[PDB]
């Protein structure tokens, strides 16, 4: 019986059993006060205390979303799909910490990713439980708002004022400063990691004065602000809130009395119709998200890059090598999971349509230009490969390599990988290669339990990784230093080195996708 006395109360935890030893999980503490009935849509409460002994032994609900049901019953989608239930009364953060208690243990906390629509921290390939048993870190993941319950966005009017899943966050933030000692965590030395939108939100906690000193380093996996998807303008936050009332009939005049109306529906009745806010939407359009609300976030994010005003710290950051092909299934023409998806020109025109809606002829033509210049014109993949890269240089691979260029220029010091393994358990087909949130399993550690189907080869990839993520948390410097590794250089703008993670050989390289990104964040900005 592991009990620890938080500031609110009492929390009794459960003890597992992981590689001969011992983690003790604490699963489903509430950091907020439910954001239900007159609290929906506004910023996080603080959370009264309670007398008794308040038991974190289950994954908590997950927060109200919509789920993907292009591909029922295949596991390759559904294990991205929440496995707890939804419910808005959902602000609850998990800890793992090492057995024996730590005495002053580094502090890893996760974000989800999922196009701030998704997600949920209790997936199976977020326990941190290898984490903390294997490196002698404790890990926290913390459930925030999703979608509209999390994003809507009234700029100024506290009844919806934007950015409240970000708030969720740093709420979550605060309670380990104020509670990670009693479970023997240093509150000191705190290093955020995300993925995907869940990467971006550590980005903009890097921006928000009021997370500064919440956290020590940051950790990016395949994701950041800067990215096309990441933050939704104050203009296209307005006509989407008006477009989700209209929806609701909950058209009126008084902006206070529109979000009152939107209190008296059922969260199903707000999912439905956030679909639909957005017109010509992209696969996977990121509805609702991150605003300029003038309170987590002050000014335009990239003039606050550009211009110096963030956390001076070290950063880790990286991509994967086909972040793009994910997405190809979700809408582009002739394209599928259960084929190779050759498609032709005329298909690939049309997939720039499905993924650049809003976009000029003339700027279709220019990605159509600069990514057909084939070495051999009759390789039939052509078109299906540069579809994917396309959209992955575009969404990830230029955008984290931009702001680790920026980011590192004002004097930090910077890592940057490029993770190009194909998981040997990979239900996905071949040519979709090393899929967006397809390192977050090895980060987590799950190959090194060898009662699955990993490979060997897959067990020391993921055992270096592992105690990388965890050297760069602990000291700020990513290097394995006993097993005669490559070093990771630090990643400067100039000669732009990073480091590739495969099972093979773990290079050194520079400046990766040069070309394409030139054209991406030199060119397209202007179209
Ligand atoms: O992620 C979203 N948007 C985007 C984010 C970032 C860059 C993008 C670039 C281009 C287009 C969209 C982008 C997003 C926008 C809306 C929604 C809400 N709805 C949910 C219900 C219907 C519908 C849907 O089926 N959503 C699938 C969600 C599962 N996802 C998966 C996850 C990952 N990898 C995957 C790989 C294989 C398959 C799936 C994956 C990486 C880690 C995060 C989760 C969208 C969700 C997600
Ligand atoms: C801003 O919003 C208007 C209105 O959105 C429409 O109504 C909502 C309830 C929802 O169902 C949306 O999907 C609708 O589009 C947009 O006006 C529409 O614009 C498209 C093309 O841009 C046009 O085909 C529709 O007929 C228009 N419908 C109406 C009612 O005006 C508008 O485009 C949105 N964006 C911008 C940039 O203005
Ligand atoms: C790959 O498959 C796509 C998707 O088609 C669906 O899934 C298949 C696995 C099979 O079960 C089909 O019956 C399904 O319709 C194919 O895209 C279709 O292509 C045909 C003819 O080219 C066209 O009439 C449909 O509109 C397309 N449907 C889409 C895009 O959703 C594609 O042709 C297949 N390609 C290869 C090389 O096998
Ligand atoms: C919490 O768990 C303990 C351990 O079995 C149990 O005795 C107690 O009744 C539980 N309390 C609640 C409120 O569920
Ligand atoms: C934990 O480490 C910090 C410095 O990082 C130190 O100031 C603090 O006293 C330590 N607490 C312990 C050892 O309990
Ligand atoms: C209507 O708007 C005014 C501000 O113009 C606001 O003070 C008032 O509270 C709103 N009505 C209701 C019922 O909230
Ligand atoms: C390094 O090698 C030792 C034995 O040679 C092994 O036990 C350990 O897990 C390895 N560690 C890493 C981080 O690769
Ligand atoms: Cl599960
Ligand atoms: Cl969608
Ligand atoms: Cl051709
Ligand atoms: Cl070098
Ligand atoms: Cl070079
Ligand atoms: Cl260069
Ligand atoms: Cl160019």
């Amino acid at each position: 019986d592991i009990i620890i006395a938080t500031k609110n109360g009492k929390v009794r935890g459960m003890q597992l059993t992981v590689f001969g030893g011992t983690v003790t999980a604490f699963l489903g503490i509430p950091y907020a006060q439910p954001p239900l009935g007159r609290l929906r849509f506004k910023k996080p409460q603080s959370l009264t205390k309670w007398s008794d002994i308040w038991n974190a032994t289950k994954y908590a609900n997950s927060c109200c979303q919509n789920i993907d049901q292009s591909f029922p019953g295949f596991h390759g989608s559904e294990m991205w799909n929440p496995n707890t239930d939804l419910s808005e009364d959902c602000l609850y953060l998990n800890v793992w910490i090492p057995a024996p208690k730590p005495k002053n243990a580094t502090v890893l906390i996760w974000i989800y990713g999922g196009g701030f629509q998704t997600g949920t921290s209790s997936l199976h390939v977020y326990d941190g439980k290898f984490l903390a048993r294997v490196e002698r870190v404790i890990v926290v993941s913390m459930n925030y708002r999703v979608g509209a319950l999390g994003f809507l966005a009234l700029p100024g009017n506290p009844e919806a004022p934007g950015n409240m899943g970000l708030f969720d966050q740093q709420l979550a933030l605060q309670w380990v400063q104020k509670n990670i000692a009693a479970f023997g965590g240093n509150p000191k030395s705190v290093t955020l990691f995300g993925e995907s939108a869940g990467a971006a939100s550590v980005s903009l906690h890097l921006l928000s004065p009021g997370s500064h000193s919440l956290f020590t380093r940051a950790i990016l996996q395949s994701g950041s602000f800067n990215a096309p998807w990441a933050v939704t303008s104050l203009y296209e936050a307005r006509n989407r809130t008006l477009n989700l009332a209209k929806l609701t009939g909950c058209s009126r005049e008084n902006e206070t009395e529109i979000i009152k109306c939107l209190r008296n529906k059922d969260p199903q009745e707000i999912l439905l119709n956030e679909a639909f806010v957005v017109p010509y939407g992209t696969p996977l359009s990121v509805n609702f998200g991150p605003t300029v609300d003038g309170d987590f976030l002050t000014d335009m994010p990239d003039i606050l890059l550009e211009l110096g005003q963030f956390k001076k710290t070290q950063i880790l950051v990286g991509v994967n090598k086909d972040e793009g092909t994910a997405f190809l299934v979700y809408g582009a023409p002739g394209f599928s999971k259960d084929n190779n998806s050759i498609i032709t020109r005329k298909e690939f025109q049309e997939g720039l349509k499905i993924f650049f809606p809003g976009v000029s002829e003339f700027g279709k033509e220019s990605i159509l230009f600069h990514y057909t210049d084939w070495v051999d014109d009759q390789r039939p993949e052509n078109y299906r490969e540069a579809l994917g890269d396309v959209v992955g240089d575009y969404n990830f691979i230029c955008p984290a390599l931009e702001f680790t260029k920026k980011f590192s220029e004002w004097g930090n010091n910077a890592f940057f990988y490029y993770f190009e393994h194909r998981s040997s358990k990979l239900p996905w087909p071949e040519w979709m290669g090393v899929m967006h949130g397809y390192e977050i399993e090895f980060v987590f550690g799950l190959p090194l339990e060898r009662r699955d189907q990993y490979t060997k080869a897959e067990e020391i990839l993921s055992r270096s990784i592992v105690k990388r993520w965890a050297n760069f948390a602990k000291y700020g410097n990513p290097q394995e230093t006993q097993n005669q590794s490559t070093s990771w250089p630090v990643f400067k703008s100039t000669e732009q080195k990073y480091l590739t993670l495969n099972t093979e050989s773990t290079r050194i390289m520079t400046k990766l996708r040069a070309q394409q990104c030139r054209f991406w964040t030199s060119f397209f900005p202007k179209v």
